[PDB]
């Protein structure tokens, strides 16, 4: 059916120095940020700092290609707004300047092969848009232009491994749609195709070592689903595979420094399950469960030394995180800590 | 739930040359047989020949160590009979001999690794037991012992890499169990242990070339799964996935000469489907269809020069078959061609 | 160069029950065997028997489809000889009968996968020769037929996975050089193709669990070096890869039940090493030695539980063997342990 | 024995838009760039640009963590001397700043996982001595401090997939010696530690999708030779494997974006040539060859659509690039083409 499983409750990215830097909306509607002080996943954090302004949407955050953060969100008056570190590596922003249109989603940002930065969103007509930078880590942006489609579902973006853009939804059918770019880094684009099945979650991608899009979602049984392209393009895909237990959330995908993908999202009894290829392409190994009931879905990263860290919004309504112990991918996991300071709402849109 | 999807109206087993021979139940309650003339898929068959006696249960066979196909099945009083050749590729057959006891399912043969067969069966007290031979390819068998359980399917038997036998069923509880030899070729079991989730089929199994068994079956919503053991014991198994279509039949399970898998069944529009795994562990393809209605499950088997052949029962109640036309696993397909001569009936114990 | 590394001092074979059974030649010139008593690799041998006759090369052996051992040999005047169990599992033998020719290498046997044995052995004009069984597991054979070529070391034979009959041997410019049936179990050929490279030893192959043969021998270095198909057909082929470390003896291979290829041969300091893949293809461990200075080749095997069993001539003169200890892959090894009888001889007729 | 292989003639780059950029020295002994346009093989390239001072050796350039290319160079005092873009992707560069130091190899740098560049070389004592960034991408740099050793070639250091640099080198032995952080980005290194053989090139270091990396060299016997790392250390690696060619120049290496290996080397006929694992972790590829003599080592990069491009030294002393023309891995390839505008000279300091 058209539920939409619980979001992450930040974006989050890697300066240029790899210190991991958390994005969120707090109860005043202003998007805040914390980052590491070191590039390491037992390192102090600096504190939350506020950026002013309202907003309407789950921020969204890329890193360009001159290492400089940058931030999307959504505005009351439904336009798009940015705001970006003028150096990279530093705290000193541009605070929020407009990209105007009218927007029904989160915002998605992906950063095409050269070095342009493209942001896709829902329209007021329910169609796919985007705007692009017109040169590499500029503030020079084209005009809002339309990639039709009907969409029930924030928009998921990735690069293919030859630089080809791709974006996922799930379409009116509630089926995963998508639609990307026939040759990279141009604003030349396929048709809408169907993936066919049914989600009830934003889908989310990631890329394999062997160059293959992979998509996870939930589906309308509740269970995690999962398909894959089987060549070098993207027209031919896996049949789709769901994996037992239901979860409630949107998953998080993850590849490890092996190579081999995991996935993160919060069970059946609400605490943080995870669950990962036990070899080359599968199969998958049975959910395991972190202690701590989580209320929203995790947003994964991985540390300069490739070390994965989970981020949660808690019962309390603040943000919390765990890591792995050692560089090792059967490593322990640290439990829940907190990154204390401000509490967070669900801002995502579509919900 | 507790349906059990159509089984395969044949079993099949390769000759000592390599020629298939199938075994099937016809109107007269008789098991008749029927074999290539030489050990390829494009060879006359020699015709259906009869042995004589009523039974009610679907034929198992297996070739014996010494290369002398041998056949199971129940007599109208439920005891355990069988009939063997006497010597490798000749139709000089011993005619049927008691082995006693009283069964409740199919019976299902699997050889030890020691070379002595070992026949499995639900009992009237809904257990499973099991009988075997005491020396390797002779007429010299064990009394009947019990494994213990509850069974509410025909039971699966497959050789471990390491020689262990190991014993797959449904339970009371509809989910999928399994029992095996802690050392190989011994009567030393373990304990039935459970594998969760739910099946409407008996269990299908195969071994992959990295020596991990691989269980496929239909779950409670009609589509295939599967699940592999992760490590070089029994002990440790992947969680379940299920791939998408709706399936009507048991599955059949091989293994190309690739050393990849492919899994046929019957498909919601009651055509023969065929999935196969794209890169080595997964991902599987979409099911392709071929043409003509069918009604039964596939049995699947191999030539002398690899390639994969299916039979099935047709709407005119006789055995058809297709095969690969070449020894490449993207090879084309033949079209059903008639095995006549007479019709068959499913026999299958637990429906 | 045009040496030939010392070849293994006895066959190995496993019977129809999995017990293995050693053939060598003994200060009498005589063949004999001796066998385990259980097919597990801590059994007591039966001790070992005589075959009357004198012989002048090393003794082949296979099983036949039948699960009869068959053995093959060279008299005084160079004429082919075989003997057989007369049933499968039993000590009753045929004792020697004549199949004529004239060969001038060791008689190298394989099995059809129409379960007929077709014996190669060079002729007296240095060609390729070979035999073979007109019906499978019967004493009916063939006339002697030609496929040409010049030959410099004992013909080596291995089936391809499609059921092909593919011979590697050694030729007049030292390279290495093959030649395969053109449709499984029939007498089409192709012509002889080099595959380059010089060797320094009989080839040694194997086939993989992605149906590829693989081809191991000493080089003009000393070093092991191997090479694989890289498709589905004989014609195309890897370029050849040379491992660190010279070797004193012919290389032994095996394929553990994880489905890794491990290799054996004599170092460079007269011990028995030990290499093995790491991964899927590839890489090569370093290679690990057994204590104890040893006088031939290893000859490998495997036992019921998948348990690897190598065989050595020892100083004295006698047979010695060691096992893993578990089946797991990367269980403990035992140390060399005597079966006792007889002494031995190196009677291989290209040395 | 002591030679050292026809090094590249450029270094390479990808800048913040995925341009290519290459460095090389001209006839006046000075550093001169040339660019792409665009970040398509097929685009113009701008022309050949001074950098003016005269330098004593190869050039050697990385991509900052803020997108900027910064240059590193021997001058005739033996100093280290270091340029850089003052923005990312434009062409206003620093001109020629001071490092100090003494420097009897090719300065090579590496990019630390916190952000941090890192230059190594040989210095007058023969040992390996190293300086670095003290803040990310800024210019802020460490004292000079000896990692000791005794060193006979240019040094080549990669990071590991867990963010610890690893350098390799030839040593006193000829053998390859190597030595890494034992924290990601901290200084604190293991000792020195042989990895045995003998090398007639300097080290080429790559990293694989499972994480490990993997080191080409030429050999004694001139042929290409490689070794992996087998786990997820620095500690234990493969043994060497050699490839059968004999080659004339340093290796190559790339990994193509279906995430396999291939090298490219100068061939025994001075044409280049090319080998490819034919899957995943081998084994390799025939070398093939690409017409027309070449004067030099390749240097091997990517295009922002993953397409592999070459550049090499011609007999004219100009350089010449081709390329691939999809981006699939068996697309055919463009021949050798010129980008004229100067001739080039071999300033690499160990040859
Ligand atoms: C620029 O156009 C405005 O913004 C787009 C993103 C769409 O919502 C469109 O319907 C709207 O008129
Ligand atoms: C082009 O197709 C349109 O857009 C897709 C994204 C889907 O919503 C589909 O149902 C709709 O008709
Ligand atoms: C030998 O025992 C008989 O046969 C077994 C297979 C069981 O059905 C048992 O209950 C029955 O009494
Ligand atoms: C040992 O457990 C028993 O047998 C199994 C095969 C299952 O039927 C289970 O529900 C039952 O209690
Ligand atoms: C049957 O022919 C005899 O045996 C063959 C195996 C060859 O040695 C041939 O030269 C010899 O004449
Ligand atoms: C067909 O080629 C012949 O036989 C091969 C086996 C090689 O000995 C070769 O040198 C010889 O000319
Ligand atoms: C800073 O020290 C100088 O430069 C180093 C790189 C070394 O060559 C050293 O011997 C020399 O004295
Ligand atoms: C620490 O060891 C020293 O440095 C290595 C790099 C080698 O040159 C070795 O021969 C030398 O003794």
């Amino acid at each position: 059916n058209s539920a939409i499983a619980l979001s992450g409750i930040v974006s989050v990215a890697n300066n240029a120095d790899n210190r991991l830097e958390v994005f969120g909306v707090s109860t005043d509607s202003a998007v805040w940020h914390n980052w590491q002080t070191a590039p390491l996943p037992n390192s102090s954090w600096a504190g939350w700092n506020k950026f002013n302004g309202v907003v309407t949407s789950k921020p969204a955050v890329h890193r360009n290609s001159d290492g400089r953060l940058e931030v999307f969100v959504r505005s009351t008056d439904n336009a798009l707004w940015h705001n970006w570190q003028t150096a990279a590596d530093t705290n000193t922003w541009s605070s929020w300047q407009p990209l105007y249109g009218g927007i029904t989603s989160n915002p998605e940002v992906c950063l095409n092969s050269d070095g342009r930065l493209e942001v896709f969103a829902r329209g007021t007509d329910n169609a796919l848009w985007h705007i692009w930078q017109t040169a590499a880590h500029t503030n020079s942006w084209s005009n809002w232009k339309s990639l039709g489609g009907t969409l029930t579902s924030n928009p998921a973006a990735h690069i293919n491994a030859d630089g080809r853009i791709e974006v996922f939804a799930r379409g009116a059918d509630n089926a995963l749609w998508h639609i990307w770019q026939t040759a990279a880094h141009t604003d030349q684009w396929s048709n809408w195709q169907s993936l066919k099945s049914v989600i009830t979650s934003d889908p989310v991608v990631i890329g394999n070592c062997d160059g293959r899009l992979e998509v996870f979602a939930r589906g309308a049984d509740n269970t995690l689903r999962h398909i894959s392209q089987i060549g070098s393009d993207s027209v031919s895909w896996s049949n789709w595979q769901c994996l037992d237990g239901v979860i409630t959330s949107a998953p998080a995908a993850v590849k490890n420094i092996s190579g081999r993908l995991e996935v993160f999202a919060r069970g059946a009894d609400n605490t943080l399950w995870r669950t990962w290829q036990t070899s080359q392409n599968g199969p998958w190994s049975n959910w395991s469960s972190f202690t701590g009931i989580i209320a929203s879905a995790p947003t994964v990263a991985k540390n300069s030394d490739g070390r994965i860290e989970v981020f949660v919004l808690g019962l309390d309504k603040a943000l919390w995180h765990l890591w792995q112990t050692t560089s090792s991918t059967t490593s322990s996991w640290t439990t829940w800590a907190l990154i204390g300071g401000i509490t967070l709402i669900d801002a995502s849109v579509i919900k």
